[PDB]
């Protein structure tokens, strides 16, 4: 595939210091997984992010999901248009640690992943999520089985899950 720089951690998990917009923008990958919340309100981070570079048109696709639909579980996903960036954005939602949310549930999130062979990803429940990005590697590594691309914006924090991992 025309994934570009990634450094291999396991059989089925890649890692490299990039935007996932920007990444996104460059691979116009199959999937790409936004960290979504139950409303999917894109407000910031990874979200925020990716609907800004849609110019809001994931946020209105969203709101017709959610009219349509109800919101989503804690742990659950939807598929919908991946509009410029992507054939499809997987929309995870994982728990949020600043909230209280069950920091188990962020195995079942990450099993959403398995549903595709390939796909451009965060480190769910980490960022402004509040879980430890460590740790969601580590349960990435342990449950995703199909092959994950994940980017990582901040660079002290790609050193360290890198420097941290075997
Ligand atoms: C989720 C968190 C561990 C990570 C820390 O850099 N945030 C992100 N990772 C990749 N692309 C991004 N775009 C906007 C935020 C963002
Ligand atoms: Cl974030």
């Amino acid at each position: 595939n025309s994934f570009s720089g990634y450094l291999k951690l396991t059989d089925n998990v890649y890692i490299k210091n990039a935007d996932i917009v920007e990444e996104a923008k460059k691979v116009k990958p199959t999937v790409v997984v936004n960290a979504a919340n139950v409303y999917l309100k894109h407000g910031g981070g990874v979200a925020g992010a990716l609907n800004k570079a849609t110019n809001n048109a994931m946020q209105v696709e969203s709101d017709d999901y959610i009219a349509t639909n109800g919101p989503l579980k804690v742990g659950g996903s939807c598929v919908l248009s991946g509009h410029n960036l992507a054939k499809h954005c997987l929309h995870v939602v994982g728990p949020n640690v600043n909230k209280g949310e069950d920091i188990q549930l962020l195995k079942s999130a990450y099993e959403n992943f398995n549903q595709h062979e390939v796909l451009l990803a965060p480190l769910l429940s980490a960022g402004i999520f509040g879980a430890d990005p460590i740790h969601s590697l580590r349960v990435c590594v342990d449950t995703v089985r199909t092959n994950v691309y994940l980017a990582v914006f901040d660079k002290n924090l790609y050193d360290k899950l890198v420097s941290s991992f075997l």
